[PDB]
DNA sequence: AGTTTTGTTTTTTTTTT
DNA sequence: AAACAAAACT
RNA sequence: AAAAAAAAA
DNA sequence: TTTTTTTTTTTTTTTTTTTTTATAAA
DNA sequence: AAAAAAAAAAAAAAAAAAA
DNA sequence: AAAA
């Protein structure tokens, strides 16, 4: 079966015969003979045709050579056989080595290519890097299975057999009992989109709309069974927009789909931690065909506007905007108030739905569709998708036989977690409104339930009664939706006063009851809540301790170590502070730090100090994180939360109200309590509020009264004043004092405030007046805010808040340090101005775009290597002779610029500058600093010097301790190589003409230098002309 | 008149189901 | 994390 | 070796 | 209930002690 | 020579006692 | 070498 090389879309000749057949198509076929549905299946046979003849004649015109000298040098040596004769010996010599040669040339530069796409991404976050951490990839195989007859066995035919009579059987059953299905809807309340929001679905589609999906598509995704890609549309869509707007109108005007569309190829993946051996462990993967995941994706789209009138704040999954520690606050939040109670009754029970997705009753979905209000020409289309989907398995690269999908959703589609939710939320809905299920009060706080896709938790008081009543609804559910939960899987948490009342319940109840721990959405929930730090925290150092000594030997500098730290161990870490924010030990943060730099270092001591990676300016850009900040960025988030005051954050109502329900919608940018009791036994947010403070006072503002203070806040509250002036001011006005005006503005700002002016109630005025002119609130609330304040009252998304905070609080906690660019300078007898400081940190990032060659020049900056000086005061001695025993003391100027060795090398260097007819000082600054004199800061050949300069680094670098003197032929290997490395990146990233300017003077002078018999040794010739 | 800063956009990997 | 472009401050 | 949302660099 | 004193914790600064054996390539 | 760690000082908040 |  074919599919689409991605690598052919590139080339400039493939590119203009199929711009040229594709109008050529469309022109000669399109008429009403035929649909076009079927107008376009034909289409993709053409298209699909032409590729292949295409493959095939580019790769005879790349043989043609090889083609015809084979030819012509068999035809001679027949001839050898009547007569054997000397001129054609030589000449089958001849060819026989240019045959040997071509063959050689090819070969190299498919090595070349290769080593230069690893040469861009070395010690990047990047794919290579990734892959060196993680395992060997596997080719997925069956070989073995466990048998119906209860065997063992390894019969290819009879694996293929049992494996696709299962799946076969899973998907085929489809329930038949309608009027069933629409007593249980009668029976509850449930939504519905009004005229408006209906009239927006059912609207046609749009030429505009199809373009922003086509540009939006995951590159180098696998392609579908009919074999086109991601990339194949991106590149032609100037040609297939058109047609592809009159593909869907005629789906909307007819609700008939494309033959292709309902094609899908099943890939089985093995569930973690469980056999491959059993059938019973599998998911099936889908790959669809793009154009059918264009149209999914237009109709996902749709609905997701309209999704938070339809699904309830208890679901979290596939919501846009939520997150899933919402969940775990509240669900630890709950476990606290059973813990505090004095009498117990209660229970928690986590449960999962076996085989969701693909278990739903479409007719069920369908009919629930209608219930909540959607018809129409939406309704229509995805009546049609659901009309006849089949699946094709693929085992072993082998196709089998094709099965009808006659339950589920698709689960590659873009459309089906939406629809599963729709679906989960009429039972989520019933369970809610029934009353004999009794929810968990907190205070003016009801809890039920929490949702993450198809994962549930419940809270329940009096279970005995309560968990009976859920189990039968649940059945109920089950018999018309077909979803299904495994109630021995279950876990629960059961409170109560008796060991006797404990057995009864457990008795007469299905559920597995967890002592200790629950395992939910990624942590541990605790029975008692004073164990989370023992069983979430403590288990995350052990286990980061074990990952980086697996790691130990791997081969990377310190550079790519760094990156692996970032990559691997910090979104772990701050998914952990996420969902459980608690005040953390500073012995966590002392083991976790040495644990990171001892794995960076290699066990050694620091070469260069973590002070100077902290900062970006310094380092050319290698930073190492700082998990302290971090934990305080991501416990001072909650307080844009606080100020948010959103009906949808009940997670954040649920702490003990013992003392004060309000106070959180009171704290931020508002007046001080005198109360000092409140949050007496908060988990987390009293920890929350004394971070806020600290950081205010750190940065000396006062945060009581501000540019931003609320009209609704305990300032204009303590003036006592009725709450329908309140709502007057922020229904006209805005919501902030300073959009009331203060001081001489204090109503006049607008003519829309003075004419609400006269409307408010008489006295409260004048008590208003009052406090907004006064002398202290005019020169609080008129001040600039900092960025700081920006942070918490100017953003309306909570997108990105950590990654904001974070960089506030490194500048706020920026320390002093040693910089090495001035004990260079005192190496050498000499000031560097601010601006050569700012050249040497500016080239240290600018000097290439590999880490490879940057890693070389900041650790000739940052002073990175041992010298004979050194190594004598370590080892307590007064031998601190140069290594390579030219006999003068070994300085780092010594070992790098001065030493008699190198000095040969160097004005070797400046004999090819001269050849570019530059001219530059003799001056150690320039090559190993990047510090030019004040003339040539502006030239433009600094790029070519700069490859100069750091192949010669290389070259000292690679034996530094020897009695030797650096090689000039090494020195061009080494600038050679460097030339391969950009030439193939330059073409691949079209930059040629970037690359000729560099290069092309340098060259000409290696190449004039050299020997032919050098040139041949070495394998050195020109990749331009 | 010149350089630095701030924001958006395109590309990587990891978390949950 | 990078790059590019727009606006303000030195 | 596919889908959705979220997070960081 | 309010104000002042005392005690504890955290953060920053300064001084003292210890190191590593060459490096880049892989 | 250079980096890290330990020790001491300084400041602010919270609690208890007195006015 | 650490991909497709
Ligand atoms: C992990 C994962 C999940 N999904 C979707 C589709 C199903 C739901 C529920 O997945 P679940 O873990 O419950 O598994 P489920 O299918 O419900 O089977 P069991 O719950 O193990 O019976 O999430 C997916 O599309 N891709 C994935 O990689
Ligand atoms: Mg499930
Ligand atoms: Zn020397």
């Amino acid at each position: 079966t074919w599919k689409l090389n991605n690598l052919l879309l590139n080339d400039y000749w493939v590119h203009n015969e199929m711009k040229a057949e594709i109008k050529m198509f469309f022109e000669t076929n399109e008429n009403k003979d035929t649909t076009y549905q079927n107008l376009w299946d034909a289409f993709k046979a053409v298209c699909r045709g032409k590729f292949i003849a295409l493959n095939a004649y580019k790769r005879k015109q790349e043989r043609s050579k090889i083609d015809t000298l084979t030819s012509q040098l068999k035809e001679l040596e027949k001839q050898e056989q009547t007569h054997s004769k000397a001129s054609r010996r030589q000449e089958i010599t001849k060819i026989r080595a240019e045959l040997k040669e071509i063959e050689t040339q090819k070969t190299l530069q498919k090595i070349n290519e290769s080593r230069s796409w690893f040469f861009e991404r070395i010690n990047k976050i990047d794919r290579p890097l990734a892959r060196l951490i993680k395992k060997k990839r596997e080719k997925n195989q069956i070989d073995t299975i466990k048998n119906d007859k209860g065997d063992i066995t390894t019969d290819p035919t009879e694996i293929q057999t049992t494996i696709r009579e299962y799946y076969k059987h899973l998907y085929a059953n489809k329930l038949e009992n309608l009027e069933e299905m629409d007593t249980f809807l009668d029976t509850y309340t449930l939504p519905r989109l009004n005229q408006e929001e209906v009239e927006s679905l059912n609207r046609p589609i749009t030429g505009s709309e199809i373009v922003a999906i086509i540009n939006s598509l995951p590159t180098k995704k696998s392609p579908g069974p009919d074999g086109f890609t991601a990339e194949f549309y991106q590149r032609y869509k100037e040609e297939l927009v058109p047609f592809l707007l009159k593909l869907f109108q005629s789906i909307e005007k007819e609700g008939i789909l494309p033959n292709s569309f309902y094609e899908a190829s099943i890939i089985l993946i093995p569930k973690p931690g469980r056999d491959t051996t059993k059938k019973e462990n599998f998911r099936p993967i889908s790959l669809m065909n793009i154009d059918a995941k264009i149209l999914n994706k237009i109709l996902a789209n749709r609905i997701q506007q309209h999704i938070k009138k339809l699904i309830h704040h208890d679901q979290v999954g596939f919501i846009p905007g939520m997150q899933g520690w919402f969940n775990i606050r509240k669900s630890i939040n709950v476990i606290q108030h059973i813990n505090r109670a004095k009498d117990k009754n209660h229970m928690i029970i986590s449960i999962d739905a076996e085989k969701a997705f693909d278990k739903i009753q479409q007719p069920f979905m369908l009919k629930t569709l209608n219930k909540l209000g959607i018809d129409g020409t939406y309704f229509k289309i995805i009546r049609a998708i659901y009309d006849k989907p089949t699946a094709n398995i693929i085992l072993n690269g082998q196709k089998l036989e094709a099965f009808p999908l006659k339950t589920g959703t698709r689960q590659g589609c873009p459309l089906s977690p939406l629809l599963f939710n729709i679906v989960l939320e009429v039972l989520a809905r019933a369970i809610r409104q029934e009353k004999e299920i009794k929810g968990i009060q907190l205070g003016k706080e009801e809890v039920k339930l929490s949702l993450f896709a198809d994962d549930m938790i419940v809270y329940l008081e009096n279970p005995i009664v309560s968990a009976q009543n859920l189990l039968k609804l649940i059945s109920n559910f089950s018999k018309v939706s077909g979803y299904k939960i495994n109630v021995q899987k279950s876990q629960a948490f059961l409170y109560t006063n008796n060991r006797q009342t404990e057995s009864q319940i457990m008795g007469e109840l299905p559920f597995t009851i967890a002592s200790k721990r629950i395992k939910y959405l990624g942590i541990q929930l605790t029975r008692d809540v004073k164990d989370l730090f023992k069983e979430n925290y403590k288990p995350l150092l052990k286990e980061i301790k074990e990952e980086t000594n697996k790691w130990k030997n791997i081969p990377c500098s310190w550079v790519g170590r760094i990156n692996i730290v970032k990559m691997a161990i910090l979104p772990k870490v701050i998914y952990r502070f996420n969902a459980i924010p608690i005040k953390l030990p500073m012995t966590f943060f002392t083991e976790l730090e040495k644990t990171t730099l001892k794995f960076i270092w290699n066990q050694k001591r620091a070469r260069i100090a973590k002070s100077i990676l902290s900062q970006k300016n310094k380092a050319g850009g290698i930073t190492l994180p700082d998990f302290k900040l971090y934990y305080k960025a991501t416990v001072t988030k909650t307080a844009w939360y606080w100020y948010q005051n959103r009906d949808i954050d009940q997670w954040n109502r649920t702490e003990p109200s013992e003392i004060m329900p309000h106070i959180y919608n009171y704290l931020i940018f508002d007046k001080p309590e005198k109360n000092k009791q409140w949050g007496k036994d908060s988990l987390f947010n009293k920890w929350c509020w004394e971070n806020w403070l600290a950081i205010c006072r750190k940065l000396k503002l006062d945060p009581f009264l501000t540019p931003y203070t609320k009209i609704n806040s305990r300032w204009i509250k303590d003036l006592n004043v009725k709450p329908k002036t309140i709502k007057t001011l922020e229904e006209n006005l805005g919501i902030t004092i300073q959009d009331i005006g203060v001081g001489k503005d204090f109503m006049s700002k607008t003519p829309k405030a003075m004419a609400t002016k006269d409307k408010i109630d008489k006295w409260d005025l004048i008590k208003l007046k009052s406090f907004c002119t006064a002398k202290e609130t005019t020169i609080r609330v008129n001040r600039q805010p900092t960025t700081w304040e920006k942070i918490f009252a100017t953003y309306s998304s909570d997108k990105g808040l950590i990654s904001r905070i974070y960089n506030e609080l490194k500048q706020i906690y920026k320390k002093k340090t040693n910089n090495p660019i001035k004990k260079w300078a005192k190496d050498m007898n000499r000031h560097f101005s601010k601006e050569d400081i700012y050249a040497a940190k500016k080239h240290m990032k600018k000097c290439s775009s590999s880490l490879a060659i940057r890693e070389m020049q900041i650790k000739t900056t940052m002073r990175y290597h041992l010298t004979p000086v050194r190594m004598a005061i370590i080892k307590k001695s007064g031998n601190n002779r140069c290594w390579r025993g030219c006999g003068e003391i070994g300085t780092l100027l010594h070992c790098w610029w001065d030493c008699k060795l190198v000095q040969p090398l160097w004005k070797s260097v400046w004999r090819f500058l001269r050849d570019l007819e530059l001219e530059i000082p003799f001056d150690p600054a320039i090559p190993l600093l990047g510090i030019y004199p004040n003339e040539y800061k502006s030239c433009c050949y600094k790029d070519t010097c700069t490859r100069m300069f750091i192949a010669a680094l290389f070259t000292i670098a690679k034996t530094w301790n020897q009695p030797k003197c650096p090689t000039m032929i090494d020195w061009i290997k080494k600038m050679w190589h460097i030339y391969t490395m950009e030439y193939y990146a330059a073409i691949k990233n079209d930059e040629f003409i970037s690359f000729v300017g560099t290069w092309m003077k340098l060259e000409t002078i290696i190449l004039s230098k050299l020997s032919q018999e050098q040139k041949t040794k070495h394998r050195i010739f020109s990749l331009i002309g």
